DNA sequence: GGTCAGAAAATCGGTTGTGGTCAGCTGCTGCCACCGGTTAACCTCCAATTCTGCTGCCAGCCT
């Protein structure tokens, strides 16, 4: 309990609370188990009717579940420039 | 065949009157988002080169 609770509290930059981390993990497991059986990526309608929620709610959860990229990686593959100098 | 009260114009401004109108909370009420605690068969040790300076190390004259 302590390890999983603290991993939810500290694993992310923009902190997501524990209950939304629970529903993100549940949506991930549901999507993986449906993708294995279908042979295809499941639609938001199929995920929403599986998890007993709305497709808008599924889209909001998949919106919240995104990690930031970094400003310091060299997006020029020659290494001369980094990403933080290409932002207006 | 000329002077004085009344009537009739905007004009600047006060009343006023109500007719909504919009917000400013105000409960308040349901709800929903978030934080904290709890679960009792057992199973107890990790995933390239070039140059300069510094330190560790071993023989070996000197006392």
């Amino acid at each position: 309990q302590a390890i999983t609770r603290a991993m939810a509290d500290q694993a992310r930059t923009i902190r997501i609370p524990v209950h939304m981390v629970e529903v993100i993990n549940k949506l991930g497991r549901i999507q993986r188990e449906l993708l294995q059986d279908l042979g295809r990526e499941p639609t938001p309608e199929e995920l929403a009717k599986e998890m007993d929620i709305t497709p808008e709610k599924v889209l909001e959860i998949q919106q919240y579940a995104r990690e930031p990229i970094s400003l310091d990686q060299t997006i020029g593959d020659e290494g001369d420039s980094q990403l933080g100098d290409f932002i207006e």
